[PDB]
């Protein structure tokens, strides 16, 4: 089997990016946050504290005849930003771009923490890290790509996120009319249960490329791109007037700056960022400074290729008995 559903950002500035799933029989379809960094898959529902609901669509086991409550389980998030949730399970029928899986385990939230609540656009997350990282107890439940994976064509899946438009998710095949050139493939470490994998270096604008081991995780559900203090030094130092703001959070620059590329080494190959993609706009509405895509890693304890990364890449998260990466231009 494969699936293949459109992912679409959720605002002008690529905040992040939704795909719609269907759980429950009727179907009912969420649009779901896809996060390679996190393995569960949790919604919104008629158990939600009601006050933490803002207009997000629910979904409500009651209404789906294939819904099952998982006895005795709970799950409790908290994910790197400082956002949260928690709640119950179901297990039921889940479906994405035609791809199903019977027995899925949807994690149905009784509580969610605010930046949730205030982001009306995303009705939940579905995790595809390693299902070793789900928080589901005292029985811990498989990612929807691992339950799927025997039936797949192919035991993979494939991330074209878009800039300013819409992409693609793709489970069980390799478009090969997605990508321009080969697919370079690169080692992952699971032992921290994400697609860890190494880069192998870096370069920004015109500059000389410049070798250097960068170990980092490959995140759909990160925004934006963490690196190590001295990398993202060397790119903002490029753009007239950048500078690091403590009160603000991160770098910001001028808004009226043309910012350089940046480019990552994956294996002997080159990803290049266009600069436009490393503007994520005003740091609060009307203000002349805006808010950098790369960011430093320094006391996250992990860097980060987030979607300003990843979308200029087709990737491939090849869920082999030894997992690998792959990465091409498009
Ligand atoms: C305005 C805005 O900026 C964002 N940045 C990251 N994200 C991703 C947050 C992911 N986290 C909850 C695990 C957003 N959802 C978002 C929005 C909305
Ligand atoms: C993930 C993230 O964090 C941010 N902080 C401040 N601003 C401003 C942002 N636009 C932003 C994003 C996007």
């Amino acid at each position: 089997s494969t699936g293949s559903a459109t992912t679409t950002p959720i605002d002008s500035l690529d905040d992040a990016y939704i795909t719609p799933v269907q759980i429950g029989t009727p179907a009912q379809t969420l649009n779901l946050d896809f996060d390679t960094g996190s393995s569960d898959l949790w919604v919104f529902s008629s158990e939600t504290t009601a006050s933490e609901v803002d207009g997000q669509t629910i979904y409500t086991p009651s209404k789906s005849t294939t819904a099952k409550l998982l006895s005795g389980a709970t799950w409790s998030i908290s994910y790197g930003d400082g956002s949260s949730s928690s709640g119950d399970v179901y297990t039921d029928t889940v479906s994405v771009g035609g791809l199903t899986v019977t027995g899925q385990a949807v994690e149905s939230a009784k509580k969610v923490s605010s930046s949730f609540t205030e982001d009306s656009t995303i009705d939940g997350l579905l995790g595809l890290a390693f299902s070793t990282l789900n928080t589901v107890s005292p029985t811990q439940q498989k990612t929807f790509f691992d339950n799927a994976k025997a039936s797949l064509d192919s035991p993979v899946f494939t991330a074209d996120l878009g800039y300013h438009a819409p992409g693609t998710y793709n489970f069980g095949f390799i478009d090969t009319t997605a990508y321009t050139g080969s697919i370079t493939y690169t080692a992952v470490s699971t032992k921290q249960g994400f697609w860890e994998w190494t880069s192998t270096g870096y370069a920004v604008g015109s500059g000389t490329f410049k070798s250097t081991s960068i170990d980092g995780i490959a995140d759909t559900g990160t925004t934006l791109l963490y690196l190590p203090a001295t990398v993202v030094s060397a790119y903002w130092a490029q753009v007239s007037g950048a500078k690091s703001s403590s009160s603000v959070g991160g770098y910001v620059f001028p808004c009226s700056a043309t910012l350089p590329s940046f480019t990552f080494g994956v294996g002997s190959a080159r990803i290049v960022i266009p600069g436009d993609y490393i503007d994520f706009g005003p740091i609060s509405t009307g203000s002349s400074s805006c808010f950098g895509g790369i960011q430093s890693s320094a006391g996250i304890g992990i860097n980060i290729f987030g979607d300003v990364a990843l979308k200029a890449a087709f990737v491939v998260f090849n869920g082999a008995t030894t997992p690998t990466l792959g990465f091409a231009s498009k």
